[PDB]
């Protein structure tokens, strides 16, 4: 089945991935004009228990790491930060996911996680 999602940056609020594929594709995009330092975008994947501890902690650390505490052990998957005319393309393997558990992708530039958020499950 298909296992790539093309994401803008949300246009979709939620994915599903097909049990029988083995890697899984999020392509992301930027729509707008603004640098990736004023207005820029990722796709982050927790569980959603962890969601808000890489959000919280994700601000706490600069652009400069992306948002994005290091090292940080409850990422699944991520895209790159983007800004304007960026894009980026995460590429996971989906023995990383579990079925029957939730999952929730979002975007750690700071704010952009109370719009920017979504919902994705292996099905
Ligand atoms: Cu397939
Ligand atoms: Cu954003």
């Amino acid at each position: 089945a298909e296992c790539s999602v093309d994401i803008q940056g949300f246009n979709t609020n939620a994915i599903t991935v097909d049990k029988s594929c083995k890697q899984f594709t999020v392509n992301l995009s930027h729509p707008g004009n603004l640098p990736k330092n004023v207005m820029g975008h990722n796709w982050v994947l927790s569980t959603a228990a962890d969601m808000q501890g890489v959000v919280t902690d994700g601000m706490a650390s600069g652009l400069d790491k992306d948002y994005l505490k290091p090292d940080d052990s409850r990422v699944i998957a991520h895209t790159k930060l983007i800004g304007s005319g960026e894009k980026d393309s995460v590429t996971f393997d989906v023995s990383k996911l579990k079925e029957g558990e939730q999952y929730m992708f979002f975007d750690t530039f700071p704010g952009h996680s109370a719009l920017e958020k979504g919902t994705l499950t292996l099905k």
